[PDB]
């Protein structure tokens, strides 16, 4: 099975091609993770996935999506991840982390608590920042403050500090969150970036925040550990061919800047879109990015059907298959996939206290 | 769905009829549980089961099955369970524990490390005790030492101390392990008990260790928390009708002695048997015990098929359905079962950070 072939990137070897993508849990307090996360991550790692990327973790307090989001903006926050890192490793999986800044989508309620921007009278709220003072709209109507050059410098340094902290906590894999309409994505998109300085307008300028952030992180993140990013390569906004072309060019520049792998996603920069949701619908997009930018890729959405994951690898549409919600449903999904694909000794996808009894 | 109706016994209310029966993990060291157990139990509890009975936990070191078995033979051992109790409760499940003494099946290797008696030349082993100096046979050839009257008093007191510790650690449900050929079962069975004193021979004498241990535990275990036992009611040894009759009479005496529920199982006292393994094969036997002894019951073996669990409840064969190996395969099996049986808002079998996204 292609899905259960190991994968080596820099000094890291994954035991199979199953990655658990970052999935916000909204259970942290003042950015500090706790026993929710400890059990959540350890259980999934024991389930057999070769790579576990920890949820979007804010590089600064205002960069959280919600009051429940994890943060790594201080050494205390980073130390809280050490038991998570070590439990993932103990399980034979590789611990990664996505570091993030929610931009204009920040200061929002938890998804099961309204999922909308926090009211101005609610003491939990905070001022959001973005390339330009323009709201997402719909359920996220808060207008962000437009960043100054000083803000841009500060946020880049926050990403740097976060990467250093992630390194020291023992993460072996880092992912810069440049997707899903948050700060990085919003600098790239003309929808959200109306700047007239060096960080807006042209393709070079819109790319600049992302390339400078990558370059600054590259300086402190070890050369022998995978340096990756998630990036929305189209919006399904009627501008897809031009947007894909630009995004793929940016992926070439990421590779020139030392990126080892790109997690290919959708922009979600604005609500006025028409996304053709379906099983494995990103497969062909990811394949094009992989082939044209000549960079390893992963992608997600609907690959919880093991045959779809296997087919995507056999078609060389991606190098790792990210399986998200199916792991929330079943933390041992990797074992389920091994059985479904007829892997020899499938139960030993799991540790011995389970594997012995399930064979 | 009958499977998702709550159940009240004494002061304890279970959110559904799904019980996770005790399952040895063989991952403890010197009886002390650790991170293996913490994540294992917390994850399954979050999966939705209404009751989680912690694995066979030895009341004394020589009562472990293996060098990896959990113990509760000191206050420090009990304190180690507190985080497990707390995690199970935090998930909305009810924490139970099975307290045990392996008798002549003690001093064995872990199942994936031979599953056989530890040899005399191996310092990891220890002398076993039993009602009589007779070996199980097969892969368990070690001849146990026949217990003295002082041994009998000591082991009863070890059960009492274990029950006191379980109580003070916060468990809300206790199960005495009188099944599966271990110490308690071996006192009852004529196969293993050849004693000529007050603890062997007649039905009353063979019952005596079990009834006295129950009575002694009853003194320290709270009246308002379920007091339960697991007991093999037949062996499939060609003596089934006679053994069933006696076992059901003992269950009547358990009831008279304050037992709140009986986990109905098979004796496994000797290897020379012919067990008719099959999906839910214990259903009719459990029903007969339930009806004839007028005690609530649970049972196990094959109920991981949700329709079988549901059918057993609707037929009033069981009050709780024990689902073991399916929870090793999938710690969220209760959610899987809710979906399969068409439960309304099935995803909210799980906590919010999963449930929200799985609707
Ligand atoms: N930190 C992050 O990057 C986060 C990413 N997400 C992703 O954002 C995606 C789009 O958000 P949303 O606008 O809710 O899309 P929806 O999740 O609303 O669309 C999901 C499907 O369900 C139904 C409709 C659609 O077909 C979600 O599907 C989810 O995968 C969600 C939360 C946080
Ligand atoms: N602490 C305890 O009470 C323990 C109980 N058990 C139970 O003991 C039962 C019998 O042991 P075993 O004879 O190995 O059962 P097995 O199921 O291993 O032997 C029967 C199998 O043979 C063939 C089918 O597959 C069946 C096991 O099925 C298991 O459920 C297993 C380990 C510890
Ligand atoms: C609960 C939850 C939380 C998040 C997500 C989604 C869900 C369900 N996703 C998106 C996720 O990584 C993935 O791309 C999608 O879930 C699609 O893959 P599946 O169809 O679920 O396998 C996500 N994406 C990301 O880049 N960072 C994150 O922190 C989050 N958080
Ligand atoms: C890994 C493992 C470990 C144990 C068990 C079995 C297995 C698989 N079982 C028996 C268990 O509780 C249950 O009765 C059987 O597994 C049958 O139910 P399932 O078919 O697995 O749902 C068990 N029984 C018991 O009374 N105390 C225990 O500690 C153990 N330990």
């Amino acid at each position: 099975s292609a899905l259960f072939e190991p994968y080596t990137l820099k000094d890291v070897t994954l035991r199979n091609r199953i990655a658990i993508p970052p999935m916000c849990q909204y259970m942290a307090e003042d950015g500090l993770i706790n026993d929710w996360h400890q059990v959540h991550y350890a259980s999934m790692a024991r389930g057999g996935a070769g790579l576990l990327v920890v949820e979007a973790t804010a590089v600064a307090p205002e960069g959280r999506i919600t009051p429940g989001c994890a943060g790594i903006w201080s050494d205390a926050h980073a130390q809280a991840f050490v038991p998570v890192v070590q439990a993932i490793k103990a399980a034979g999986s590789v611990p990664g982390i996505q570091i993030a800044h929610a931009g204009r989508k920040a200061s929002a309620n938890r998804p099961w608590e309204g999922d909308d921007h926090i009211g101005a009278d609610d003491a939990r709220g905070w001022e959001t920042i973005a390339p330009s003072a323009i709201a997402f709209g719909a359920h996220l109507p808060n207008v962000p403050r437009a960043m100054t050059l000083d803000d841009i410098a500060r946020v880049k340094q926050d990403f740097v500090d976060a990467a250093r902290r992630a390194r020291d906590a023992g993460f072996e894999w880092i992912e810069l969150h440049f997707a899903h309409g948050y700060l990085g994505q919003s600098f790239f998109s003309e929808h959200s970036n109306k700047r007239t300085d060096a960080y807006g307008g042209s393709f070079d300028n819109r790319s600049r925040f992302l390339l400078e952030t990558l370059a600054a992180v590259r300086e402190v993140w070890p050369e022998n550990l995978p340096l990756t990013a998630r990036f929305g390569v189209l919006e399904y906004d009627g501008r897809d061919e031009q947007t894909l072309e630009e995004s793929i060019e940016l992926a070439r520049r990421f590779k020139a800047g030392g990126l080892d792998l790109l997690s290919v996603s959708v922009g979600f920069t604005i609500p006025e879109t028409n996304i053709p949701w379906g099983p494995a619908f990103m497969g062909p997009i990811a394949e094009r990015v992989r082939r044209e930018a000549k960079l390893p890729v992963t992608s997600a959405w609907g690959f919880g059907t093991p045959q779809l994951a296997e087919a995507a690898l056999q078609a060389n549409q991606l190098d790792l298959v990210s399986v998200g919600r199916a792991h929330l449903a079943d933390p041992h999904w990797a074992y389920f996939a091994a059985k479904e694909l007829g892997v020899e000794k499938a139960s030993w996808t799991l540790p011995a206290p389970y594997a012995h009894w399930l064979e």
